[PDB]
């Protein structure tokens, strides 16, 4: 778009991850995995909302035993969404003990910071890779600075201490995180895990750090990169931090799949993080999921209640019509609609949309121009402007995005 | 931090804008400017929420007649927030006819696309600039692709047609927008408007485009830059788009004041855009407005309702106590609190905060280790871990951010 950083293709189930493929949205469940009903339902829900890949924790024996049945229930519904198993501390134990789960999973996640501490640490690593290789499973090697390999930090602390100009302890923590991921990645390649089976990540919780980190990742490896700002937080803060962190990197062509790590409000659904990941990619023109509305903030030049109501109804109708438009009209995901408050930027901004309307603001003739494909399509006056506009959009979508050839 | 693109300082009222100064948050009212009662109220509201400068439309005579009164009322409350006047089409008439309005304002906004169409557009431009200079008022020359100079687009469209390889119609639009701001900028300086009286913007409604644009503006001029994604839209979309548009630029050191162009929902207050502007800068470490919470998404390894509720309670308490902490504890705005769901990343991430808590996972003990200043502080057990942690948080602040000198 672009342009994309070159990487081999990693297939997570039927979903290809890589530089020649769309950046894939994924998310993670928060149901107890031992609860097959709750976990199956949420996987469905996340998949429904647009999660192309879904991760779940496989944290103990009960969780592992449920994974085949969850996978069974998804398949019985024709739901071929890929499951990634999240493993910490005991990943080698469960995968060994439970081969039906290892087989059920479509990808394993390994954290090089939660393997175990020492010389059995390598064995756990090697066991997990071996099982992936025997089954032909892809692996994510994912570092996270909340669980940084202490031995590596020490080693780089030692290294940095004797540089002619030592770097800051903070910069060294980052170095050590990158180094954890890269060295684990290179160890897996040395064991013979194919380039087409290995995804990397190395997450931190501050936007400025994360850009540093993934720039080094991209520089030092060829692997597709899983990008996210971990422990993003709640509400507006969590949404903003996630977007601000990922955007500079994505605009640089770094990132091949993303997850947004929002803390849900108790009154919020787990599908919200999917919404955010989608809006990030679409805002950067890197994906198109669903029609969008470009609207002005409204100011003293337009009637506030009228305007905000019109903008809200247009966005709700688009969302309403989307399930039908997907089936009927292929390509409708790229639809861009404008709703503007007055003649200052109304017409101009409307012409940058597929279709748009500007209301007459203060000082203006009581008319509301509608533009389509850059030129005046018609002029609305009177009551029922919202529904009139939405009829124009409906016909527009039918015409521009109709199936052809 | 950084580093900041160097610029002269432009004082908007008492608010300094420039490379040597904190990036200033601003906003814009949407009340009828002629409604003194409504508009004074909203300016206070926005200033209270943290808008350091507030813009209001001055679109007509009635609007103009109100601005001196609005300013009077703000000042009688000891509120010295700078007011920016947004002018289109008739700025020269209003500024000429209503000199007290000209004086009451703290800054004038000019749009080079809404001046008039041709050579009287220069006369309108010059009158406004001349008035600004006589009063020593700062000016923003703000271009917007929703009101792009049509003669300018034609010219560059024609010029581009004769390049050995013409650019797309889209890229030229961006070209013309830069050139509109750049040309108006050099025109105003040639008129003798001071470098310390000139701020620039050139806004588009698409992130990737906005990055290209402000990179060009930054390169071709020396002026402080007002940065924003115009017509950002509603809800999560508008929030994400604003964040993703501004972050790449701010991280590059481009941008000296920001505005977030959110379309409010009818049930949301005009202050949300200020909230978002705040979160953008604090996420990138550029400002510190208020304590923040770093929290995990939660997963199958912890109990959802408890974790999400506790995280919420922490964030609400921070918000509740800040007015008190603001007076008592200088610097508390930098406070970072972590709330984590389990032992995998809990301790690590917590040790990266000022104070944080690691909760007991689905592998259980109702007890939660608390970290402060990078090390283990204590271990809470039993019921009321939530309330006990928050008492620890209050005590932490009382000690860490205690009065000094
Ligand atoms: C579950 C977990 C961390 C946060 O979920 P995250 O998607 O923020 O990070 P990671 O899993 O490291 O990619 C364990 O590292
Ligand atoms: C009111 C207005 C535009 C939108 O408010 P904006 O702050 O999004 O854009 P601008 O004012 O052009 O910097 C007039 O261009
Ligand atoms: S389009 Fe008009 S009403 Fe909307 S923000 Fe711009 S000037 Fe104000
Ligand atoms: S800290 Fe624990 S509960 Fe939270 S997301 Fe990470 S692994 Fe899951």
């Amino acid at each position: 778009e672009g342009m994309r950083r070159p990487t081999p293709t990693v297939y997570v189930g039927r979903v290809p991850i890589g530089g020649a493929h769309p950046i894939a949205v994924q998310s993670m469940t928060n149901t107890p995995t031992r609860d097959v009903e709750a976990t199956t339902a949420q996987v469905l829900e996340l998949h429904r909302a647009g999660s192309e890949i879904v991760r779940l924790t496989v944290n103990d024996e009960e969780a592992a035993k449920a994974v085949p049945e969850i996978k069974r229930r998804l398949l019985a519904e024709g739901v071929e969404v890929p499951l990634v198993g999240d493993f910490h501390f005991n990943g080698h134990l469960l995968l060994r003990k439970y081969p039906k789960m290892a087989e059920a999973l479509d990808k394993f996640r390994i954290n090089p910071g939660t393997l175990g501490r020492g010389r059995h640490k390598d064995e756990h690593f090697a066991e997990m890779i071996r099982i992936a290789m025997d089954l032909g499973k892809p692996v994510r090697i994912g570092a996270n600075w909340g669980s940084l390999d202490p031995a590596l930090l020490t080693e780089l602390m030692d290294r940095n201490a004797s540089r002619p100009e030592p770097k800051s302890a903070h910069e060294v923590v980052l170095e050590a995180l990158v180094e954890s991921a890269v060295r684990a990645y290179e160890a897996a390649l040395e064991m013979g895990l194919g380039e087409d089976k290995l995804v990397l990540s190395a997450k931190v919780s501050k936007a400025r750090d994360l850009v540093w980190v993934y720039r080094e990742l991209a520089r030092r490896t060829q692997a597709p990169l899983h990008l996210g700002l971990t422990e993003a937080g709640m509400g507006v803060k969590g949404i903003v931090a996630s977007a601000a962190a990922l955007a500079p990197l994505l605009l640089e062509g770094i990132g091949d799949t993303i997850r947004v790590s929002l803390t849900p409000s108790p009154k919020e659904p787990r599908t919200k993080e999917v919404e955010v990941a989608q809006e990030i990619l679409q805002a950067l023109g890197l994906r198109a999921f669903a029609p969008e509305v470009t609207s002005c903030p409204g100011c003293g030049r337009t009637t506030s209640t009228f305007f905000q109501e019109l903008a809200e109804e247009v966005s709700r109708r688009l969302k309403e019509r989307l399930p039908e438009w997907r089936a009927r009209y292929p390509g409708v995901e790229e639809l861009k609609v404008a709703v503007m408050g007055c003649v200052v930027n109304g017409p101009g901004e409307s012409k940058h949309a597929h279709i748009g309307i500007s209301l007459p603001g203060a000082g203006e003739e009581p008319k509301a121009p509608v533009y389509a494909d850059g030129k005046l399509l018609t002029i609305l006056k009177g009551e029922g402007i919202a529904e009139e506009f939405l009829r124009l959009v409906e016909d527009y979508v039918k015409t521009r995005f109709a199936p052809k050839a």
